[PDB]
C-alpha cells in the first residue's frame, strides 16, 4: 500500500522570509495573545503538517463536530481538538484580525482570527473526556481555559526551542526517508521510555509483515521520575546498533502534550502517525488513557468505527518472558505456573533501576543497562 | 477442515477369527512365499489402513502408473510402490492361488493372487530413485528383487512383534482421538531422533494455526550410532510432560522402512499421515532423501503436482538460535555475525552426547538431557 496524508495533501503553515521580517518589524501594530508551552508545540505540529489538514485552530462548527463525532465537518476523522483559548481580559483583538501569539517573549505564530466563539465547559470535558470528573487531569485543564475559543490559519514563525531538533523530524522528511530505504510499508511504535524486550519483540514481530519501524517518542511533559529523553534517545540508539540490522528501523522524534483522552487521543495518534508517512500502528494497552477512566483494549475497540482511517491498527496478542521455556511465549504453548511468568512492565523496570537493581537481562538488553547507567542520573528531578 | 482417508476410506483388511483358525488348520494346502520383514510391516500398514486405498500388493497396470505418473490407474496420488517380489525358484504358486506370506516362521498375511508380472529393474530404479546409480541404497534393493511381481489383496493374520504396540496406534484411533481431543485441524511432526529446541519450535509454532500435533516416530531399521527407539519415546514424553500444555499433543509411532525416495516419498508420508487424520504435514529440509542425489528443498517442491492431496504441506523458513539476541531468530530480525548464530542439528546434538558433551540448553532442554542419560547406553550397538 502507499500512505497518504490525512485529508490528502501535507500542510505547509511556515511562514516565509520575507513575513516573518515584516511582522517582527510591524509587530507594535498587531495583538499579542500569550499562549502555553503545549499550545506553541500544537502550532509547530499545525505548520509542518503534523496535524494535516489542519492549517490553523478549529472554528466553532469543527469543534462541534469533533466532539460530537470525533469527525470534521465534512466526515473527515478528527479526534481531539486544536483549540485556542483567551479570557474576557486577554481578548484584545476581534474577527477579522490578524494577532501575534506569543509563548513568554517570542512570537511563536501570527492568526488570522475568523471566529470567536464561545461553549460549554462541562460538554467539552464530557466528550471529549467520557468524564466530568475534575480529578482527570484533562478535565481540570478544560475547566481552566478562557471563556472563548479562537477560530483560524497560522503562519510558524518561531518555534519553542528544542534540544533534539536533530531528531525531530517534520512528515516530509519522514517520507522521503522511508522513499529513500525504499519502505512501502512502515509501522509505528509510539514510546515515552527506554526499549525492554517486550517493546523489541513487538518491533521485530511487526517486520515480519512490514517493510520498516518507526520509532517515535513522544517530548512532552515529565513527571518527576521519568527518564530524561536524552537517555530514552541513547538507549533507543544502542538497542539499534547492537540488535537490529541497519535497514529496518528509523527513530525521530515529536513533540506533543498528552491530553489523556484514552481512546479519543490513539486515534489522534494514528493520524499523527499517517502524516508522517506511516502504514500501520501499533496499539497498546491502555493507550493514553487514565487509570480508572478507560479500559485497556478500549483503545483497540475504538478503531471499529473508522474503518476509513487508511492506516491499519496492529493488535498483538498477550505474551510474557517464560524462564523455564526461556523465551518470550504464550498461554497456548506455555503450560507453566505464575512463578515462571514475568510480564514485561516498563513502570517495573524503570522502579527496579530506581531502587538501584540491575534489571534481569530477559527485560533489558545488556548494553542498554550500560547506555542508561553511563548517565549519573538518568532520571528528571522536576 | 476434516480429514478424509485417501481414496475416500479407511481400509480393513484384518482377518476374522475365523478365517485365521481354519488358515492354521488348513495351511499345509497353500503355497509358502518368505517374505522380508520390511513387506512384513508393509502388510500391518495396508490391513490397518495406513496405506489406504491399497488392500494389497500392486498389480500391473497401477505399478506402472505409480512409475510414470506417481498416481493410480484412476488418477488418485499414489507415489511409491507397494509390491511383493519373487524368484523363478520362490514361485510355487499361480494366479488365482491363496497364498500364505511367512516371515520366519509365522504367517503374516494371506493373500489372493491377481497377476504375475514382470518388470524392467533399471526403470523402476531410475523413475522412483532418480537415478540409476548403484551405491544409492534404494537402487540396490531394487536390483536385488526377485524377477517377479506378485499383485492382489491381502488379509492380516499375524504381525511382526512389536516392542511398543502400546503407542502403536492405528489411523482408526489416531482419529477417534482427534475427535475426543476436539481438534479438527491436526499437523504431523514425523522424527526418528530425540527432540531438539528447533523441533520444539516447530511444533508450537503450528500451534498457533492448528488445534493440535501429532508427533509421529517412525520405527525402522537402526544403524549403529542411533539413538534406540525407547529413547526417542522417553525423551519425547518428558519434553511433552514438562513444556507442553497437556491438549496439544498426541504422539504415537508407525513402523515403516525407508525407500529413501527422496521428493517422491514425501508425498507417501503425507498420505500416511492423511490416513491418520492430519490436515497439516510439517516438510523439512532433505525428506527422505540420500546425500547428493535430491536437493534440500525438492521434497517441497514435489507438492506443487499435487494440488487434489487434500492434506496442507508446512514449510518453514530458516531460524536459528543467536547466543547474543539469546532467542531463536531469522536474518530479516538478526544482524548478528555466523559465531553467534547455532543452527540446529539432530545429528550434531547426537554426536555431542555420543562423545560425552552436554548440549547446550539452547539446543536440548536439561530434563531431556537427564532423560536420555538415564539410559546406561541409548544408542543401538548394532
Ligand atoms: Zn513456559
Ligand atoms: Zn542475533
Amino acid at each position: 500500500m502507499v500512505s497518504k496524508p490525512h485529508g490528502g495533501k501535507l500542510v505547509n503553515r511556515v511562514a516565509t522570509e520575507k513575513t516573518k521580517e515584516k511582522i517582527l518589524e510591524e509587530q507594535n501594530e498587531f495583538s499579542k495573545v500569550q499562549i502555553r508551552e503545549g499550545t506553541a508545540i500544537d502550532l509547530e505540529n499545525i505548520a509542518h503538517g503534523v496535524y494535516s489538514p489542519l492549517t490553523g485552530f478549529l472554528r466553532k462548527d469543527e469543534f462541534q463536530s469533533v466532539l460530537d463525532n470525533m469527525r470534521l465537518p465534512n466526515e473527515l476523522p478528527w479526534s481531539i481538538p486544536i483549540v485556542l483559548d483567551v479570557t474576557e481580559k486577554e481578548k484584545n483583538f476581534g474577527e477579522g484580525d490578524v494577532i501575534l501569539l506569543y509563548y513568554n517573549d517570542t512570537p511563536i505564530a501570527k492568526m488570522q482570527v475568523d471566529e470567536i466563539y464561545t461553549y460549554d465547559k462541562k460538554e467539552f470535558a464530557k466528550k471529549v473526556f467520557k468524564t466530568d470528573e475534575e480529578a482527570h487531569p484533562g478535565v481540570a485543564k478544560t475547566y481552566a481555559l478562557g471563556e472563548y475559543l479562537v477560530g483560524g490559519e497560522i503562519e510558524l514563525l518561531n518555534e519553542v526551542p528544542n534540544p533534539f531538533k536533530s531528531h525531530t523530524l517534520r512528515p516530509v522528511e519522514t517520507r522521503a526517508l522511508f522513499k529513500e530505504k525504499g519502505w512501502e510499508t512502515i509501522v509505528a511504535f509510539q514510546t515515552r521510555n527506554v526499549p525492554h524486550l517486550g517493546h523489541e519483540y513487538l518491533q521485530k514481530l511487526a517486520l515480519t509483515f512490514v517493510d520498516g519501524v518507526f520509532v517515535n517518542p513522544v517530548i512532552g511533559k515529565k513527571k518527576k521520575g521519568d527518564y530524561k529523553d536524552e537517555v530514552i534517545l541513547k538507549a533507543y540508539e544502542t538497542l539499534f546498533e547492537h540488535y537490529y540490522p541497519k535497514d529496518t528501523d528509523i527513530l525521530a522524534t515529536v513533540r506533543y502534550e498528552m491530553r489523556y483522552a484514552g481512546p479519543r487521543e490513539a486515534i489522534h495518534h494514528a493520524i499523527m502517525r499517517k502524516n508522517f508517512g506511516c502504514t500501520h500502528f501499533i496499539v497498546g494497552r491502555d493507550h493514553a488513557g487514565v487509570g480508572d477512566y478507560y479500559g485497556p483494549y478500549e483503545a483497540q475497540e475504538i478503531f471499529q468505527n473508522f474503518p476509513d482511517l487508511e492506516i491499519s491498527p496492529i493488535f498483538f496478542r498477550e505474551f510474557y518472558y517464560c524462564k523455564k521455556c526461556n523465551a518470550i511465549v504464550h498461554d497456548r504453548i506455555c503450560p507453566h505456573t505464575s512463578e515462571y511468568r514475568e510480564h514485561f512492565s516498563g513502570t517495573k523496570i524503570r522502579n527496579m533501576i530506581v531502587n538501584g537493581e540491575l534489571p534481569p537481562e530477559y527485560f533489558m538488553r545488556k548494553e542498554v543497562y550500560e547506555t542508561i547507567r553511563s548517565f549519573e542520573n538518568p532520571f528528571v528531578d522536576e
